[PDB]
């Protein structure tokens, strides 16, 4: 399944750790490393979603001036990745908050979108992703927020770029029919956005756990979301997703990629959650080469590798 999915890789965290802000770097939050990227993408990875922490990009307010050696940081990860040939999926996980508040200004959240897409306009392989998960918000703000995302980005001349918006409840696969309809509504004028949503396969859908409910689990929370992208004729995937390093969840993992792979009218790919240099022992760790999701699952993902 070399040719099933148009995109398919792996989150890249590490630069939105800790919680103090600014904080330090190599105390408090890194950046990816290029060569464990450079080994994902010798593995067949095709694609990077990127985290990083808009209070570290942006100091002193969200249309207010860079934090330059942050960006610079940013953008060599970047550069790792698209000079790499893969793309890289620009994520500013948020949580639709800037300094804990919830990012009420559209037009602020707008300007904030204009100009980071002018610090990558340039770059075809950049992808743009409006906030990690948004939850526990007005559902017509968020609506909002993607469209304002996206009207900035295309207003800063990033033409040739994908936009990845994210709904509310956290963007669950799972809960996406129930609370983020209205997100049918979004418009760009290139006709490139891709609705991403994320989701675990533990009992309460934390990703906490590195227990599974079930075989089916993964594709029955994945299928409502896919008929809703049937329906409205509209595209997606899977940003986040894991299951833990045992037989239960490897079976999970395979049938909600196997189904996705049957419904790629819709599914354009997935991203595991996640590599990064920094996770140790996490349970879901694709860091190479001594990560659990690493060693334990990459080989159920090597068929659309
Ligand atoms: C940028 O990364 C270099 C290491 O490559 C490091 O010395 C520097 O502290 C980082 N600065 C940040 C993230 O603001
Ligand atoms: C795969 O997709 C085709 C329609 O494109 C359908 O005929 C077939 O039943 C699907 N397979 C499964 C297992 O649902
Ligand atoms: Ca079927
Ligand atoms: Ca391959
Ligand atoms: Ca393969």
């Amino acid at each position: 399944a070399e040719f099933v999915f148009e995109w398919f890789g792996s989150n890249e965290s590490g630069a939105e750790f800790g919680t103090n802000i600014p904080g330090v770097w190599g105390t408090d939050y890194i950046f990816p490393d290029p060569s464990a990227i450079s080994t994902l993408i010798d593995k067949g990875m095709n694609f990077f979603r990127v985290q990083f922490m808009m209070e570290r990009l942006l100091p002193d307010s969200m249309t207010g001036s860079y934090d330059e050696e942050y960006l610079a940081n940013l953008t060599t990860v970047i550069k790792a990745v698209t000079d790499g040939g893969a793309h890289a999926l620009v994520d500013p996980h948020n949580y639709g908050r800037y300094n804990g508040e919830i990012i009420s200004s559209t037009s602020d959240f707008q300007t904030f979108w204009e100009n980071l897409a002018g610090q990558y306009k340039d770059n075809d392989l950049v992808m743009f992703d409006t906030n990690n998960e948004y939850h526990d918000m007005d559902q017509d703000l968020v609506l909002n927020l993607n469209q304002a995302a996206i009207n900035g980005i295309r207003a800063a001349g990033a033409t040739s770029q994908y936009i990845f918006v994210e709904g509310n409840s956290w963007t669950g696969a799972w809960t996406w029919v129930d609370v983020n309809d209205n997100m049918k509504n979004l418009t760009d004028p290139e006709d490139k956005i891709v609705y991403e949503m994320h989701q675990y396969l533990d009992s309460d859908g934390s990703g906490t756990s590195e227990t599974c409910v079930s075989e089916t689990i993964g594709k029955e929370r994945v299928t409502e979301a896919t008929q809703w992208l049937k329906d409205n004729k509209k595209v997606g995937f899977i940003g986040a997703y894991a299951g833990g390093s045992n037989d239960v969840c490897r079976s999970a993992v395979s049938g909600m990629l196997e189904y996705m792979a049957n419904n790629t009218d819709v599914w354009k790919g997935a991203s595991w959650w996640a590599a990064g240099p920094w996770w140790g022992d996490y349970i879901f760790s694709l860091e190479p080469p001594d990560g659990t999701a690493y060693t334990g699952m990459l080989d159920i993902l090597e068929a659309y590798l």
